[PDB]
């Protein structure tokens, strides 16, 4: 939404509200769900061939009562230079770079994008502190060829005992899993003209003291590939991607993979009349899990899911969205982790401006 | 402040700024109590008889220092479809229809509103997860009836081992009197012509297995039910309401009352250069209230409020408003549940858009 | 910039998005400190001589998880009259009139304003229930002499024990250093035509009768005094302060200075290509500091700082900030009351609107 564009300036908010139900026997997460979205991006014009940008993207939560806490918080903040051609280089609150993939197959009607991909973690997603130099032609060699250099400072909790550990963004409770040192990441991505699209990215970075001391993941660095491809023509979406994490995917409530395999794959149709129905499977195998001194193999996530989003027009849409997990019930392992086997329908309703 | 409205879509920043100051010797609410209030509305022409729209209230308190915590939360946040003389549905964090009559004497410069009415208190105000269907003449057929039928779902906090108790949106730290299990609403309304309008409304929800336990009231729904009249015309408003409420408002720092009946009339009259009188009167008498072992019947809200309204214009305003608080000092029984019992004199210069 | 401008009302949107690194030793100062900024502007025309005005700054920090509480705050919320040339009156959360001298200094490129000002400590800085006076030619007796009178209301936390000490506005475990009782300021300007402009400011204020009894520093009134000269003009920008203050400004973790000496300069050029170097000083000589049980003085801030701010335009800018901290290493004095010692380099990209 276009509300400024004076002295060479434009400032577009944007945003939605999800009204938003969920129906599950996981008493965590049934109930309403209802959220909105409030953020704006404003880009100024420098010049002919030099462009400024800042984003800023809230979530705010609405099914809780109003003297519950932390219901708000941020998910993107992050500002940036383009200089035409040549690229274009951002740091702030950004996706991490191997999002660059998942973001083919996060396209569900209200699941999805969660077989490895957690937020704060490393650059898995949205990350804390992220430089990211991308370029739309591959200095130039390629044309259509996208790629991305991404570094990713320390964030790592402090010490009540020595106060010589940590940086000033992780509080002394964090959780440990999130934190992270510092990590460069690459990612590419290519249209071949034909509606068939690849990608792929690939991070790598140190993992803290506290993390190779105080999670049940051992090794002195987090790694992360993923590829994809992508049909997205005559109607059709279909996405898959495939991607393998060491030492870096939390699970559970204290737990981190040495190595998971995952998989990701989303179909869709796009009918005429505004219905978009989609079914899509989700995997993520963790690998040598270390529980009480031995390892073993779990599924942390696995499940498919069958759902249609409606869209009477690009401003207003509802949907349904079906996720049936797969993972074991009567595994303990599960409910011992605090990892959710249950179903969970959605309903959903959702103004966007 | 209508900020877009291009290719079928509206949007409307609204909002206001309160600098607002208490004069009281109750020290938990005398002082500062500036607080502004940020939003949108949205509303997408899907076609001609249909219409898409979201809405979002924020609260954010700025009485406090920049280290406080839960100053901001949302007040509403909903999506919903109009479908030209069919009706309205919305879902989400909307007002209870027991406030279609408590907004008519909810009319006050500052107090008010609060015989019965509490924030996530089953539908009698503003609540979380609330489905509300409205149809504004009956389908066209009578003018000036209104009528809604509305659902809320369980709205219920864990138990601290059990992991079949409660929502995702309560957790069991929250108060269990804003708790909830599923409900329904009813409301009609109807103005004959000459100034004066009519309108009740009628709630009844179950009550959650903690609401039956953990508080001081019995039963295995909490339902509760309001008429009032408005006179509303020739700078002339009257408003009154009468309600009733069983097993659902509270009282005190731990209380529900088994009963309430309570009463508000609000008498104003606008003058044509700015000046907007109110003479106002709030009562809730409470009944059958277990204090400790024994029933009582002891008044929960009292007072008489006087107070006025400048309105330069359409965006700013000022006004001094006096409760007169008629609850006994004396009688122990407030202190004991945190019930205030002085006078307030609030006076505000308002910003609005 | 301006997105509302009909029927006499105006709303700007305006804030920033920060993409800020800091390179320090300090673990508490390390790392991301990505922030954004974001609120309204809004101005009414009542009439020829009248304007309503109602303006709220929020600050929302980026650099934390999504989990993480509280990253965001208000730093300024008023709503005030402005009776043509006779002056303006607002209320809510402002700025103490102390910062209309401290503000000439306060514009290095990340750090500065720091000598003495802290948010929500008296008037000091921002703070809360400020009414202010202010007029532009002092009651008409001289042309181009700024005049502000200015008054906050008591700020006083709740006690447990007796409930009738304290103030709405101070929750359960508020630090009293940051709390006050009334006070009173008043605050001039001149503008001397060749460049030069001169101003002062002094304010004294009650205090809490807990902070008579809880803090180190002895005394019933908080009172300070500033006066300060900038050169703006000739592309130099030039600005020193002296203040000095009594029984308010705070120190450390817990600490209140008995008195404090403070003296701030700022020497910055600004070519026309857009490059804008600043080299600046800043102390405050702590006095009497009631540390442990002995009396002592104290630098409690003292450093050197060296940076350049680069205008890419009106909109964009990125900057280098070097703070060069002269503060005791090795006293035990800072680590026991807490301040920190090392130096902090900022590297920031910002996006304004």
């Amino acid at each position: 939404a276009e509300i400024y564009n004076k002295d060479g300036n434009k400032l577009d908010l944007y945003g939605k509200v999800d009204g938003l139900h969920y129906f599950s026997s996981d008493s965590k997460k049934d109930g309403d769900q209802t959220y909105l979205r409030f953020g704006f991006k404003g880009e100024t014009q420098i010049n002919d061939m030099l462009t400024g940008y800042g984003q800023w993207e809230y979530n705010v939560q609405a099914n809780n009562t109003e003297t519950s806490s932390d219901q708000a918080w941020t998910r993107l903040a992050f500002a940036g230079i383009k200089v035409g051609d040549y690229g274009s280089f951002d740091y702030g609150r950004n996706y991490g770079v191997l999002y660059d993939v998942e973001g083919w197959t996060d396209m569900l009607p209200e699941f999805g994008g969660d077989s490895y991909t957690y937020a704060d973690n490393f650059m898995a997603g949205r990350a804390n502190g992220v430089a990211t130099y991308r370029n739309s032609d591959f200095f130039g060699l390629v044309e259509g060829l996208n790629f991305a250099l991404q570094y990713q400072g320390k964030n790592e909790g402090q010490n009540a005992q020595d106060i010589n550990v940590g940086t000033n963004n992780r509080s002394s409770d964090s959780d440990v899993r999130f934190d992270n040192g510092d990590g460069f990441g690459l990612s590419t991505s290519y249209d071949f003209g034909m509606g068939i699209s690849a990608a792929a990215a690939y991070t790598s970075s140190d993992r803290t003291n506290d993390q190779m001391t105080q999670t049940n993941a051992r090794g002195d660095k987090a790694e992360a590939w993923t590829a994809g491809l992508k049909y997205d023509a005559n109607d059709i979406y279909l996405a898959t991607m495939y991607s393998e994490t060491r030492n870096m995917t939390p699970y559970g409530n204290d737990g981190v993979a040495n190595k998971t395999q995952n998989f990701e794959v989303t179909a869709q149709y796009q009918f005429d009349f505004g219905l978009r129905p989609a079914i899509s499977y989700l995997q993520s195998k963790g690998k040598d899990l270390y529980n009480n001194g031995r390892y073993a193999d779990k599924d942390l996530v696995k499940y498919m899911d069958v759902g249609a989003t409606y869209y009477f027009n690009r401003n207003m849409s509802t949907y349904v969205d079906y996720k049936i997990n797969l993972l074991d019930g009567n595994d303990k392992f599960y409910e011992d982790n605090g990892i959710s086997t249950d179903n969970i329908v959605a309903l959903g309703l959702v103004y966007q401006f």
